[PDB]
């Protein structure tokens, strides 16, 4: 058929979401250890201010984005990017880590341990969560329970897995199609894998012009790369691309039918890969709010 072949196709070039969270390497998961990330990841201590937790930017019931053009919340960028998803970060490959960059942003490691320390609930969930040492309260302790959190933050199960999983009724016909033209267009070039994207980076960005008020370029000549984005849940964190400028799902599909690529699109054939992109939301992961613990005299204040 010319189906049991997109699809044995597909399985090829794709991977599902596995069922469980993957394991992190010097950093077993536990009960507790999640919990104390979670935790951790709420907590607005960990900026100066008490005002920005990691959730603030990285919303896990809107997408595990921030919904918003751009923003600064890690230490290595050089102004405002758009907020990536958390969901699924686990799969990409895009103190030098996520954590550590936003509490060198927000605070300094110093007053972050400092507010640990300063709560006795959470002295007990460190020694709990890492058993064993002298000193258990640490910086690095504190980015591998978020992590360890983060890699739960994951989401099964769209249409799409569905597909590649055996059933090609998980995609409807519009969809269906889309995909064809995905693959046929070379999309899965750049955005295909585990993650479709997150993965590769290339001497290619979205540029606005100082139909088409966007478009991509060639930065090779600027030995600038980005990365390209994994396109799991991209129905549900516009805006789009690095300087969030494109609303629109469909006109982001319609950038990325450049001349640059060698690939041209049908007004209509974005239309059905707009629809196949809407096949990968998966589960939303199902969070329960944590109960974060008490300031003492101790922690340290609201800093300005
Ligand atoms: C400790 C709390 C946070 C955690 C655990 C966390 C997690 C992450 C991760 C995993 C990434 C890169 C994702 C990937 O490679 O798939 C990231 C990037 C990003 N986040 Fe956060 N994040 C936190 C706080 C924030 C905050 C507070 C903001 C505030 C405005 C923010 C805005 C951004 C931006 C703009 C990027 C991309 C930076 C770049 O690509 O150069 N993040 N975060
Ligand atoms: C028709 C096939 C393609 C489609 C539908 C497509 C779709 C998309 C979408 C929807 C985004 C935005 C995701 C977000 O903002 O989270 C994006 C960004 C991006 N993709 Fe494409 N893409 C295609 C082909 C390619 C190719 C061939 C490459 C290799 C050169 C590539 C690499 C990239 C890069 C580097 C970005 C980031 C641009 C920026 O943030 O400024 N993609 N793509
Ligand atoms: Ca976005």
């Amino acid at each position: 058929f010319a189906a049991d072949e997109l699809q044995q196709r597909a399985q090829g070039l794709f991977k599902p979401v596995p069922a469980k969270a993957p394991t992190l390497k010097g950093n077993p998961a536990s009960p507790v250890k999640v919990e104390l990330g979670k935790m951790l990841y709420f907590d607005p201590r960990l900026s100066a201010s008490h005002l920005i937790s990691c959730n603030t930017c990285h919303n896990v019931g809107l997408g595990g984005g921030d919904l918003q053009a751009t923003s600064t919340g890690h230490k290595w960028q050089q102004g405002p990017i758009n907020a990536p998803t958390v969901l699924n970060s686990v799969f990409n490959t895009a103190a030098k880590g996520p954590v550590q960059a936003s509490v060198e942003m927000n605070n300094t490691p110093d007053q972050v341990v400092k507010t640990l320390n300063s709560i006795p609930d959470y002295v007990a969930l460190f020694k709990k969560a890492f058993p064993g040492e002298k000193d258990p309260v640490t910086f690095d302790n504190m980015a591998k329970a978020i992590e360890v959190f983060e890699a739960t933050l994951i989401t099964p199960d769209s249409p799409f897995d569905q597909y590649l999983k055996g059933k090609k009724k998980a995609l409807d016909g519009k969809q269906t199609a889309g995909l064809k033209l995905f693959l046929d267009k070379g999309c899965v070039a750049c955005h295909g894998g585990l993650n479709l994207g997150g993965t590769g980076y290339f001497p290619f960005g979205v540029v606005e012009k100082p139909k088409g008020r966007f478009a991509v370029t060639n930065t090779a000549k600027d030995e600038y790369v980005f990365r390209a984005p994994s396109l799991r849940n991209v129905a549900i964190t516009y805006p789009y691309f690095h300087s969030g400028v494109v609303w629109s799902l469909k006109e982001a599909v319609a950038v990325m039918g450049s001349a640059q690529f060698g690939i041209k699109l049908s007004d209509d054939e974005s239309e059905a890969i707009a629809a196949f992109l809407g096949s990968l939301t998966g589960k939303q992961p199902k969070v329960v709010y944590p109960i974060m613990p008490a300031s003492t005299d101790a922690t340290p204040r609201p800093r300005l």
